[PDB]
Order: C-alpha cells, then structure tokens, then sequence
C-alpha cells in the first residue's frame, strides 16, 4: 500500500496510490520526520508529468515534530491518457524545509509504479 517516494536522513516521503477511474490515479502523500529534531516550513513542489494533468491539494500542515510518522498528509491526483494506458509516469518533485540549524532541499524524479 505505502510506496516510498523518498527517504533521506531526516524525512521520509511515502504515499497510498489508488486508482479512482480509468484515467485518474489518486495519491495520498505522507510526510514522516525520522530525525530527533523538528522539521519546519515544509513544502513539496511538483511538475505536471509529460502526458497528464496534476491536481495538488494543500497539505495538512507544514510542521513535523521529532520522530513523527505521517505528521502531514497531502492529496494529489494524476489524470490523463498515460494512466489509461500503462505508460510509466515520472513525478519531478522538490521539497524545502528547515531543521537542525539548516535550510534543506531534497529533489528527485520518481517513476510511479
């Protein structure tokens, strides 16, 4: 059920991926703080994948307490031909946040399963 978008030294990003229609996937993204210091000012940015409309809802909050599992949730959907076909859809994403006297960034492009 939970797939791992990304796992750094501080933050795990994972998600539930259901299929809601023949053209639409629904992602329920979860953010986990796996470190001993709080994370603040968290935000995910995302690009529309190549053959698809991306719909992003606002996240539950922008703060994760130390060792907080799923302290923020954010719903996205992906809709279009690629999902209808079995075409691999790539999410280009970037996160920014603050922890440990530091302003951090994390980025990638992950092929959704």
């Amino acid at each position: 059920q939970r797939h791992i978008l990304n796992q750094s030294d501080h933050l795990r990003i994972d998600y539930e991926l259901t299929r809601e229609s023949m053209t639409k996937l629904r992602l329920v993204i979860f953010y986990s703080n796996i470190s001993s210091d709080p994370i603040t000012n968290f935000a995910l940015l995302v690009a529309s994948p190549k053959g698809t409309t991306l719909s992003l809802q606002p996240q539950s909050g922008n703060m994760l307490q130390s060792n907080s599992r799923d302290g923020i949730k954010q719903i996205a959907s992906v809709e279009g031909i690629s999902v209808n076909l079995g075409k691999p859809i790539k999410l280009k994403w970037k996160a920014n946040y603050c922890t440990k006297g530091d302003s951090k960034e994390e980025s990638g492009t992950t092929s959704l399963p």
